[PDB]
C-alpha cells in the first residue's frame, strides 16, 4: 500500500444527497458531481463497492435529530464496504489497497458525517472500520456494521453470557437477525426466543432460535416462561419487562424506554467487528440479505422504500456503486 497518485482521486464524484428535511421520495436526489471528502489525518478515503440502509438514514431525512446532526445538503448512508485509497498522517492500521467495511459514525446520533456512504468515495475514521472478512462479498460485508453492532453492544449491555435464556423482539430485521446468531453463537445462550410474523419463523429457526413466537398468532407476554434477558428491537417495552426473571435485564434499541428496561444508541467501533472476524470466517455468524437486494446504485430511491416498508428481512443493500 504506497500511497496512490494524487491525480487518480477525484475531487467529484456521484452521489445521493438531499438539501432539506423530508421522506426520501420527495427529498432524494441523485447528484451526479458532488465533492469527495477531504480526509481527515485520522481517517481513510474509501472507494465505495457497496453500502447498506438502516432506518436511521431515513428518520435523519425527516428532520428527527436536527438538533445534534450535521449541515445539510447530506449524502445519506452510514454502513460501507470498499478500498482504500488514500490514508491520513495519523493512520497506522490501514494502507492503501485493504478492503475495509463499518458504520461511519462513531455516534449516529450526534455529528454523523456530511459525506456518507452513497457516493463513490467516502471517507471513514480509521477507528470504525475492520478489515473485510476474506470469505465475505463487499455486499455481504456492508450489511454487517452498524445492525451485528447494534445486536454485540445490546447483549453486553445485558449482560448475556453462558447459559443464560434471551427473548428477541423483532428477529427477522437487519437487528434483529443478528441478535439471535450473536446470542446463540457469540454469547452462549442456552435457550433462544424470538418474535416475527407467520412466514418468518423458519428463518429465526435457521439463525439459532430455540423458539419461534408468531407474533401475529400470540403474545410472548402472557406465556409463564421469562427470560433472563429481553432484547427489544421493535419498541415494545412495556411488554418485555413483563417477560424478564427478576434481576434480569432488558434493552431496547427503540425509545422511550419503560424502566426497568434501558434505551441505549450504540457506538460504532471496528473494534467490535475485529472481535467477530473468527465467527464470520467460519461462517458461526452469517450476514443476511433481503431476497431484493442487491439494489443499484439508480434505485436509492427504491431501495429506501422497501425499507421504510418495516418489512426488510435482514440487509438492504446497495451494489454496484
Ligand atoms: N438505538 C440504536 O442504536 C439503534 C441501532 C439500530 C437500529 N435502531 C432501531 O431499531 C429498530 C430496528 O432496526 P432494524 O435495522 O433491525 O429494522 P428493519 O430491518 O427495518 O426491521 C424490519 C423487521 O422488523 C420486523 N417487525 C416489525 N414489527 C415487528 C413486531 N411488532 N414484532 C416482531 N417483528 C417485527 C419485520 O418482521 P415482520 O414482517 O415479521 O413484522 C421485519 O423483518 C428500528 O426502529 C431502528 O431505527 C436503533
Ligand atoms: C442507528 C441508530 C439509531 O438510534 C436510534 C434511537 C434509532 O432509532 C436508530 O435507528
Amino acid at each position: 500500500g504506497a500511497a496512490a497518485p494524487s491525480e487518480s482521486i477525484p475531487s467529484v464524484n456521484k452521489a445521493w444527497v438531499y438539501s432539506e428535511y423530508g421522506k426520501t421520495s420527495d427529498v432524494l436526489k441523485f447528484d451526479p458531481s458532488v465533492a469527495v471528502p477531504e480526509i481527515k489525518e485520522d481517517q481513510v478515503l474509501i472507494k465505495v463497492v457497496a453500502a447498506s440502509l438502516n432506518p436511521v438514514d431515513f428518520k435523519r431525512a425527516l428532520g428527527y435529530f436536527k438538533d445534534t446532526d450535521s449541515p445539510l445538503p447530506t449524502i445519506p448512508g452510514y454502513d460501507v464496504a470498499g478500498v482504500v485509497v488514500k490514508v491520513g498522517s495519523q493512520v497506522t492500521k490501514f494502507k492503501v489497497g485493504d478492503e475495509v467495511y463499518g458504520d461511519l459514525n462513531e455516534t449516529a446520533l450526534v455529528n454523523p458525517t456530511r459525506f456518507g456512504s452513497l457516493a463513490e468515495y467516502t471517507a471513514a475514521d480509521e477507528r470504525v472500520l475492520a478489515h473485510k472478512p476474506k470469505n465475505l462479498s463487499f455486499i455481504e460485508a456492508a450489511s454487517l456494521p452498524l445492525a451485528i453492532e447494534t445486536a454485540h453492544e445490546g447483549l453486553e449491555r445485558a449482560e448475556l453470557s453462558a447459559g443464560k435464556s434471551v427473548l428477541v423482539l423483532g428477529g427477522a430485521g437487519g437487528v434483529g437477525t443478528h441478535i439471535i446468531q450473536l446470542a446463540k453463537h457469540v454469547f452462549g445462550a442456552s435457550k433462544v426466543a424470538a418474535t416475527a410474523s407467520t412466514k418468518k419463523l423458519d428463518l429465526l429457526r435457521t439463525l439459532g432460535a430455540d423458539l419461534a413466537i408468531d407474533y401475529t398468532k400470540e403474545n410472548f407476554e402472557d406465556l409463564p416462561e421469562k427470560f433472563d434477558v429481553v432484547y427489544d428491537a421493535v419498541g415494545e417495552t412495556d411488554k418485555a419487562v413483563k417477560a424478564v426473571k427478576e434481576g434480569g435485564k432488558v434493552v431496547t434499541i427503540v425509545g422511550p424506554a419503560t424502566p426497568p428496561a434501558i434505551l441505549f444508541v450504540l457506538t460504532s467501533k471496528g473494534s467490535v467487528l475485529e472481535k467477530l472476524k473468527p465467527y464470520l470466517e467460519s461462517g458461526k455468524v452469517k450476514p443476511v440479505l433481503d431476497p431484493t437486494s442487491p439494489y443499484p446504485f439508480t434505485k436509492v430511491v427504491e431501495a429506501f422504500g422497501y425499507l421504510e416498508s418495516s418489512r426488510a428481512t435482514g440487509k438492504v443493500v446497495v451494489y454496484p456503486i
